[PDB]
């Protein structure tokens, strides 16, 4: 298993995020996909978006209420999520984590998202 998602993306506010990630291994059934969202100039995490048997449960993170979609496609090993109408609190490190049994704990991948004033 190896997991790749970009080191950074910039994101013109307002419009809508795509964090793509895609991952390599011998998929579907087992396989589950977590993303993760450190606020910048933060220490801590936050879960809220967890995919697995073709069901989405999300998180409650207010500032990601209404804006998660899944966009993925494990069969083409796809992991990918949009993030609707993005704007500065949004600012910081996403975390997508992807566990394909069999692997002993799973591989993790993290985007540096900026921002950017759309003006």
């Amino acid at each position: 298993l190896e997991v790749y998602t970009p080191k950074e993306i910039f994101v013109a506010n307002g419009t809508q995020g795509k964090l793509t990630c895609k991952f390599k291994s011998t998929t579907g059934g087992l396989t589950s996909v977590s993303w993760s969202f450190q606020p910048e100039g933060a220490d801590t995490t936050v879960g809220f978006f967890h995919y697995s048997q073709g069901q989405v449960y999300l998180g409650n993170y207010p500032p990601f209420k209404d804006r998660i979609s899944w966009a993925g496609d494990l069969d083409k090993k796809d992991a990918s999520i949009n993030i609707e109408n993005m704007q500065f609190i949004h600012n910081g490190t996403y975390i997508c984590d992807v566990k394909n049994p069999p692997d002993i704990v799973g591989k993790t991948s993290h985007i540096r998202l900026y921002v950017v004033e759309k003006e």
